């Protein structure tokens, strides 16, 4: 009854101050509408996950902030419906918090 995991977590843009991520809605919503999404981050050296947003976001392209310039991060997304929070997506590829070019 909680939703399935979001799919295909990806990075659209990175710089040292924010990283934009997207994903795709889960194919299964648990029989209730997806109310939104939690995006978690984990520094590549670690196993410690932090929640990037306090309240779910409806949309599928989140700017992650609270980054340390030069550290690299992997991300996951959890979907929420009225029943609660589903299991996290597969983790993303690593992204460095560096300005491009």
């Amino acid at each position: 009854s909680t939703p399935a995991a979001p799919l295909d977590v990806k990075c659209l843009e990175a710089n040292k101050d924010y990283i934009i991520i997207s994903w795709k809605q889960p194919a299964v919503d648990g029989g209730s509408p997806i109310l939104g999404y939690f995006i978690d981050k984990c520094e590549v050296g670690t196993d410690s996950w932090s929640q990037c947003n306090d309240t779910p976001v409806k949309f599928a392209r989140f700017p992650v902030t609270g980054l340390i310039e030069g550290r690299s991060y992997i991300f996951r997304v959890r979907a929420v419906n009225k029943m609660g929070i589903g299991f996290p997506s597969r983790v993303s590829e690593p992204v460095a918090a560096l300005d491009p070019a």
